Formats: C-alpha cells, sequence, structure tokens
C-alpha cells in the first residue's frame, strides 16, 4: 500500500521530538517532551514534508517545508504560533 | 527509487544513513574511518530519523512507516528497541 | 502529479538554512543566510534526497544523499565545492 511519509526533528536533552506525517495530502504533527506522545497544532496541506530546527539559547525555531505538486510552502515556529515563511522556489 | 534519511553528531562526525528499499530499512555508518553496515534492520517503506546527544551519549530515533503505521525504533546504547510513538493515520 | 520531495538542514543562530528539492530527477538547492532566499550551487541528479550537516567551529560541512533507483550518491560540501563522497550501499 501507499506509505505515509514522515520527517522528524528533536532538541534539548529531554528531548523534545516533533514528527510530521504527510498522509493523503495533509501533514499532521505528533509531539514528545518526555511524558507521552500527543498531537500538535501543526496541520497544513502537503504530500511531502521536511523539517529542520535550531535553538537560539533556550528558544526553539522550527521550519517545516510542505510540498504539493511543485509548490513548497515554508511554515515557521518562532514562539507566536505557526506563520508562513518567505521561502520560494521555482520548480 | 530508494528513500533515505540521515543524521550526524559530533565533529568527527558520526553519520548514520537509513535506506528504505523493497520494504526493508537498513543502515550504513561512518565514524571517521570508513563506511560499514550497522545493526538496524527493520521493515519499512519510508524512513525518517533524528538524534540527540546527552553529554557524549547518542540517542537515535528512526521512524519506519508501512502503509499508515509508523513504528519508532530507539537506540539508547543497548540495541534497537520499539518506542512508544503512535499516530492516527 | 507526484509532488516534489525536499530535505532541509540548518546551522548556527542566524540561522543558515539549506533546502534541497528533488523535481523530475534533478535536485536543486535554495539558501537562507538571514537576508533573503537565493539559489545555491548544488545541482545533481536524484529522485529522492536527504541531508545532514555539522559545524567544526564556524565551518559548515554538508552531506546530501541523492538517490536514483537503487543508487545513492553522497555529495560533500566542505567549503570548496560539491564533491562525491565515499558513501556506498549495496541496494
Ligand atoms: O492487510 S493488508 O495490508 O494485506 C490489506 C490488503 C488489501 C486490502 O484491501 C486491505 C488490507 C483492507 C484495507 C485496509 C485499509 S486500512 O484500514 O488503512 O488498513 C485500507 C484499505 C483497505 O482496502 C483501503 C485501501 C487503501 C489504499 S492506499 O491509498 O494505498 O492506502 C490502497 C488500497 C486500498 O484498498 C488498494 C490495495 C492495495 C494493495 S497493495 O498492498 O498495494 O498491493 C492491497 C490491497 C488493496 O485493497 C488489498
Ligand atoms: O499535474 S496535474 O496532476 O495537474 C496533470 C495531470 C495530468 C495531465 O495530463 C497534466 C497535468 C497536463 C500535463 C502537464 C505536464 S507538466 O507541464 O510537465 O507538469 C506534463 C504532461 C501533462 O500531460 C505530460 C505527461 C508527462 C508524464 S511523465 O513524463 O511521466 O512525468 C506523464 C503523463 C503526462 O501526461 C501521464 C499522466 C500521469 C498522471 S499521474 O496520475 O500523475 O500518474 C496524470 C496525468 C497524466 O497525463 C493527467
Ligand atoms: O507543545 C506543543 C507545540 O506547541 O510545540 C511546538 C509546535 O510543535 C506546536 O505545533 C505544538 O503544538
Ligand atoms: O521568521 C521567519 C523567517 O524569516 O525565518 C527565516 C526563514 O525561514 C524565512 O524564510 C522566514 O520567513
Ligand atoms: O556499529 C555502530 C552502531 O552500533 O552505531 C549505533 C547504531 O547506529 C547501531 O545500529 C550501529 O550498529
Ligand atoms: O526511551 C525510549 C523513549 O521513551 O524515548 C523517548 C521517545 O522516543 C519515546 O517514544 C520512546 O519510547
Ligand atoms: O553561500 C552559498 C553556498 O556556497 O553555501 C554552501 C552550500 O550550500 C553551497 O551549495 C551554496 O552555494
Ligand atoms: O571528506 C569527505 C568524507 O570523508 O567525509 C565524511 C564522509 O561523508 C565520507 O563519505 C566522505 O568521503
Amino acid at each position: 500500500m501507499k506509505s505515509v511519509q514522515t520527517a522528524a526533528t528533536s532538541w534539548g536533552t529531554v528531548p523534545s521530538i516533533r514528527v510530521y506525517t504527510a498522509n493523503n495530502g495533509k501533514i499532521t504533527e505528533r509531539c514528545w517532551d518526555g511524558k507521552g506522545w500527543y498531537t500538535g497544532a501543526f496541520n497544513e496541506p502537503g504530500d511531502n514534508v521536511s523539517v529542520t530546527s535550531w535553538l537560539v539559547g533556550s528558544a526553539i525555531h522550527i521550519r517545516v517545508y510542505a510540498s504539493t505538486g511543485t509548490t513548497t510552502t515554508e511554515w515557521c515556529w518562532d514562539g507566536n504560533g505557526w506563520t508562513k515563511g518567505a521561502y520560494t522556489a521555482t520548480n
């Protein structure tokens, strides 16, 4: 059968983990911070997902790259919910 | 085509590359002195990976998916164990 | 049709980000260093892509794993152009 496609990132020593799953054109998010998996706020269209994250001090910044067709949309976590980023590409 | 995921740690570095091929995920390893085959071998058509250090100790999480079922595999120094991850796909 | 596939890595606190996109058998690269996205030098064949990177001091090292069929080629950025690495697999 058609397999879902995942992307994962982690930070710190607890750690926090975020796993994004593209399934039937939608990306959803599962989260771990030491005490059970739960569903996160991220829910956006995409057949394909990649993720990277970095710390600035103790503040986490996450970038999720969601692709449908040739269009990749960047989604940004910087402490004020998810926001659409400036990323563009000419695919 | 086959599908891969990669993680690395330290400054040597160590690198681990996971490849999903014909329903199986295998692992190739670099620790500064050449590539060799690792112990990870579990079913999956899709793979992602993340890893983190606790001091000098590496912890690796491999997300192996077949259909809508994703199984998390955990390296914490004592072989690969199944993790608690679930998702409602 | 089938969506493009991406992989992403980041480093430092600016940060720098690199996003690799596999589109109709070719992988290209977009770059962020804090002041706008631009096109990078990576351009190699591939249907599937993953990436990892690490810092040695302030110097970035990037490894891109590009797959076509059962052949995965590692491409290495060590400051001086993209070169084929020693990665092999028996797929
Ligand atoms: O248990 S099995 O994995 O062997 C299985 C095989 C087939 C099946 O029809 C089912 C199970 C029942 C079934 C289960 C589910 S689930 O609830 O998600 O587990 C879903 C379906 C289903 O038929 C519906 C379905 C989904 C997809 S997908 O879009 O790729 O996920 C494909 C199909 C589905 O029927 C077609 C299909 C493909 C395949 S194959 O594995 O690709 O050869 C086997 C069977 C199929 O019905 C034949
Ligand atoms: O991208 S869309 O899903 O909107 C789309 C679907 C179909 C289409 O016919 C077109 C677009 C028009 C079209 C666009 C392009 S493009 O400008 O390059 O994007 C190319 C084609 C095309 O018909 C030609 C074409 C190429 C290929 S490929 O060489 O293998 O990539 C396959 C096909 C093509 O028509 C067959 C095909 C496959 C599919 S599939 O369901 O995605 O497999 C849908 C449609 C198809 O015509 C049916
Ligand atoms: O604590 C969970 C959460 O806030 O963590 C940061 C992001 O992963 C969000 O989508 C998510 O809801
Ligand atoms: O704060 C958001 C932002 O500026 O962060 C850096 C890059 O990810 C940009 O594309 C993005 O718009
Ligand atoms: O041999 C190196 C090894 O022990 O490194 C840690 C994990 O990547 C293991 O699967 C692997 O076998
Ligand atoms: O020690 C294993 C474990 O607790 O590590 C943190 C998460 O990866 C969990 O899903 C996993 O079961
Ligand atoms: O400054 C841009 C650049 O040199 O950054 C390092 C690599 O990502 C290169 O492919 C890219 O062209
Ligand atoms: O200096 C290049 C190199 O040695 O870097 C570490 C690994 O990526 C190797 O496959 C690669 O050939």
